[PDB]
């Protein structure tokens, strides 16, 4: 077995198992799978840069489309804007991660709000992004599970179901899970946050 076939059987093994966790991860998967039932997958992606909290939240979205829709034929979506040089392990990961999800991956270049409108403008039928947020300062603690982006923003509709997750809560699922995750970690990397 492989952690990507087994994800749908294991993710919601841990949520109905009444742990700590089990509790958090239950909360992200009804987040994940409201999110299903407003938004198609032509409509809906995740928001990924290789980290581990979007590295969770990919598992998590994974396991709920394999339980809610195993026969919708359209493959997960990733949005991944490109905003400093290529950095060699986090883009082997990214790859890597293509690869084992078999995902469609929408691109872009630039700064944040440049990049996001051109893959506004290249993909108009996107509606929302989930997002990788925890509750980190007081802008997070401050955000709903559905939250529309700010003004002056490409509008989006954010999906946050993560945001009562802690740091230790991220990597005891991811290796509860045994999900890879981008190697900078084991080499002194604490996050690999902007
Ligand atoms: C689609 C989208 C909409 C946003 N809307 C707003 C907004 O309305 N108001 C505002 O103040 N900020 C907004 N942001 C900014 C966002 O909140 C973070 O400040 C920014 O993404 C940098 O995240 P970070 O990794 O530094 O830290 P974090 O705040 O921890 O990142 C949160 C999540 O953003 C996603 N993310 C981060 N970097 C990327 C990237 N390069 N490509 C794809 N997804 C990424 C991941 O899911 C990550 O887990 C938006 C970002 C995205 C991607």
């Amino acid at each position: 077995p492989n952690a990507v076939e087994q994800a749908s059987e294991a993710v919601y093994k841990l949520a109905e198992s009444g742990s700590s966790l089990g509790k958090k991860v239950a909360g992200a998967l009804q987040t994940i799978e409201t999110s299903l039932a407003q938004y198609s997958l032509t409509q809906l992606c995740v928001g990924f840069n290789g980290g581990k909290d979007c590295t969770a939240l990919l598992h998590l979205f994974h396991a709920a489309v394999q339980r809610k829709l195993p026969d919708v034929p359209n493959p997960l979506q990733i949005l991944y804007i490109r905003s400093i040089s290529p950095f060699p392990e986090l883009e082997q990961f990214l790859q890597d991660t293509i690869k084992r999800y078999n995902l469609q991956m929408l691109e872009a270049e630039g700064s944040m709000k440049q990049a996001l409108g051109e893959l506004q403008a290249r993909h108009p039928q996107l509606e929302a992004v989930l997002m990788g947020t925890r509750r980190t300062d007081p802008y997070s603690c401050s955000l709903c599970p559905f939250s529309p982006t700010d003004p002056g923003w490409p509008a989006f509709m954010r999906i946050n179901p993560l945001l009562d997750w802690t740091y230790r809560d991220i990597w005891d699922f991811l290796r509860q899970l045994f999900v890879p995750y981008c190697i900078l970690y084991d080499r002194g990397y604490t996050s690999l946050g902007s």
